[PDB]
């Protein structure tokens, strides 16, 4: 029996057998007043103590959110949908400490992704019990608000200021500062890590001053704030807020009266109208996301980055080979998870209209120009592979590289990886490759479980990734010093070296997607 006393009360953990060892899990610790009733849309209010022993023995409610209904029954897409009840009462976090209780352990804090509209910390692929067991780090994850309930913004108006989901996270980071010492964790050695919108959330904590003192280092997996889907403009955020007010009858004229009106609508009514607040939509459409609120973010983050105004520390940043493929079966004509999705120039051109709806005819032509100079015109998958690369280079790879370039320029160590291993278990078709989101199980040491059908080569690759991530977290340097591993160079805006992760040879390469990213980063922004 194990009971930790937090500043707000006592909490009872539970015991987990992992790899002939024992990990203690604390699942579902409240970290704020439930944002219910008059607290909907407002910032997370601090929590009143409890006298009891909170039985943090089961994952808490996931936050309200629309569910991806594109592949019922299919574990490839369903493994990402929430696996506890949805509920506005969802501000909870989890703690995996190694047993025997550590003394002064590095803390890893996981922020999930999901387009800022979806996600939950209780996913099987976010299970921190492995990392605690193998590397004796403490893993913490939290649920934060998503969609309108977590990112609605009427600027200046505390009734709905924006970035509430980000403030949810930041209140969790602070819970860890005030409480993790009781769990055997060193609040002075905290590494934020996250994926996709999680990764972009991590970058926004580097920029936000109120986060400066809540963490030590940062890890950005397939995502950063300068990604085109990541920050909403103050204009759009109001249009999207008001358009939502029409669709729900809640359109008033006193702004606060509008918010008053939405607080009395049902979570399902708000959930069901979010989709239409944009006039056109793409599969990469963050309807309600981060904005420049003058509280969490003081200015347009693209400026803060450019002018060095961020927490000075080490970052580890990477992306997956085929970031873009998953999105093609959510709309692109001629694509399917269930055939080889060979497509034509005309199908290719039509999918550009799908993925860049507001872009001029010449913008769409320029994308076709820079991705169809076929080295070999014979290949039939030319246009299929091109579109995946379009979406992946524009939405994920290039913004990650540009962020690492820019952030390293102010003198901090940065390490870049390129994950190129396709899971031996992966349930999606082969034309999709190394998909967005499918390094996460390797980062969390799930292949370390030999009773899971992963190959032995995958066991090692996970084992090495878990070592590298932990060393980065403890000592700001992501090396695997013992097993004669390939050393991981720092990323310098000059030479731009990165590490490839794979089951065969881990190599050191240079200037990833240089041709493609000069286009996306210098030309295309101007069209
Ligand atoms: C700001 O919002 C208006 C309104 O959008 C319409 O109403 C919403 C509730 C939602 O259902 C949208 O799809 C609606 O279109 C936008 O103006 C609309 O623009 C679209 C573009 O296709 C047009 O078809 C509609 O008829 C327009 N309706 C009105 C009332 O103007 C406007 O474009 C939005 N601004 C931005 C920057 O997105
Ligand atoms: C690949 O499949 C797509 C998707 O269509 C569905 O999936 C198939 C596996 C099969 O069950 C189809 O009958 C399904 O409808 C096909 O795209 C369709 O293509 C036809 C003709 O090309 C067109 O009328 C439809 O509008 C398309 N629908 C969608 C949703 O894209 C595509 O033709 C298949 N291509 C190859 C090369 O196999
Ligand atoms: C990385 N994790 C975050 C993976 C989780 N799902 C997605 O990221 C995703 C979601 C998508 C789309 C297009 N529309 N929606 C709708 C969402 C958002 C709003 C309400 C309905 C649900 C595309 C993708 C990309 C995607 C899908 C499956 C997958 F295996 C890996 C992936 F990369
Ligand atoms: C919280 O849990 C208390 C003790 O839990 C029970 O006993 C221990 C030894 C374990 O076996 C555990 O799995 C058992 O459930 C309960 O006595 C107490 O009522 C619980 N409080 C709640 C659920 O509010
Ligand atoms: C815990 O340790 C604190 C300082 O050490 C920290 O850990 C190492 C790994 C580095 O990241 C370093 O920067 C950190 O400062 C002490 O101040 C603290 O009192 C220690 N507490 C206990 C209970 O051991
Ligand atoms: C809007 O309504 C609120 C709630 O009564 C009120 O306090 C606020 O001052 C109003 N503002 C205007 C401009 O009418
Ligand atoms: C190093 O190699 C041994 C086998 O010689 C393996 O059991 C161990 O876990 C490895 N550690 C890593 C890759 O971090």
């Amino acid at each position: 029996d194990i009971i930790i006393a937090t500043k707000n009360g006592k909490v009872r953990g539970m015991q987990l057998t992992v790899f002939g060892g024992t990990v203690t899990a604390f699942l579902g610790i409240p970290y704020a007043q439930p944002p219910l009733g008059r607290l909907r849309f407002k910032k997370p209010q601090s929590l009143t103590k409890w006298s009891d022993i909170w039985n943090a023995t089961k994952y808490a409610n996931s936050c309200c959110q629309n569910i991806d209904q594109s592949f019922p029954g299919f574990h490839g897409s369903e493994m990402w949908n929430p696996n506890t009840d949805l509920s506005e009462d969802c501000l909870y976090l989890n703690v995996w400490i190694p047993a025997p209780k550590p003394k002064n352990a590095t803390v890893l804090i996981w922020i999930y992704g999901g387009g800022f509209q979806t996600g939950t910390s209780s996913l099987h692929v976010y299970d921190g019990k492995f990392l605690a067991r193998v590397e004796r780090v403490i893993v913490v994850s939290m649920n934060y608000r998503v969609g309108a309930l977590g990112f609605l913004a009427l600027p200046g108006n505390p009734e709905a200021p924006g970035n509430m989901g980000l403030f949810d996270q930041q209140l969790a980071l602070q819970w860890v500062q005030k409480n993790i010492a009781a769990f055997g964790g060193n609040p002075k050695s905290v590494t934020l890590f996250g994926e996709s919108a999680g990764a972009a959330s991590v970058s926004l904590h580097l920029l936000s001053p109120g986060s400066h003192s809540l963490f030590t280092r940062a890890i950005l997996q397939s995502g950063s704030f300068n990604a085109p889907w990541a920050v909403t403009s103050l204009y759009e955020a109001r249009n999207r807020t008001l358009n939502l007010a029409k669709l729900t009858g809640c359109s008033r004229e006193n702004e606060t009266e509008i918010i008053k009106c939405l607080r009395n609508k049902d979570p399902q009514e708000i959930l069901l109208n979010e989709a239409f607040v944009v006039p056109y939509g793409t599969p990469l459409s963050v309807n309600f996301g981060p904005t420049v609120d003058g509280d969490f973010l003081t200015d347009m983050p693209d400026i803060l980055l450019e002018l060095g105004q961020f927490k000075k520390t080490q970052i580890l940043v990477g992306v997956n080979k085929d970031e873009g493929t998953a999105f093609l079966v959510y709309g692109a004509p001629g694509f399917s998870k269930d055939n080889n999705s060979i497509i034509t120039r005309k199908e290719f051109q039509e999918g550009l209209k799908i993925f860049f709806p507001g872009v001029s005819e010449f913008g769409k032509e320029s994308i076709l120009f820079h991705y169809t100079d076929w080295v070999d015109d014979q290949r039939p998958e030319n246009y299929r592979e091109a579109l995946g690369d379009v979406v992946g280079d524009y939405n994920f790879i290039c913004p990650a590289l540009e962020f690492t370039k820019k952030f390293s320029e102010w003198g901090n160590n940065a390490f870049f990886y390129y994950f190129e291993h396709r899971s031996s278990k992966l349930p999606w078709p082969e034309w999709m490759g190394v998909m967005h989101g499918y390094e996460i199980e390797f980062v969390f040491g799930l292949p370390l479980e030999r009773r899971d059908q992963y190959t032995k080569a995958e066991e090692i690759l996970s084992r090495s990734i878990v070592k590298r991530w932990a060393n980065f977290a403890k000592y700001g340097n992501p090396q695997e010093t013992q097993n004669q591993s390939t050393s991981w160079p720092v990323f310098k805006s000059t030479e731009q070296k990165y590490l490839t992760l794979n089951t065969e040879s881990t190599r050191i390469m240079t200037k990833l997607r240089a041709q493609q990213c000069r286009f996306w980063t210098s030309f295309f922004p101007k069209v």
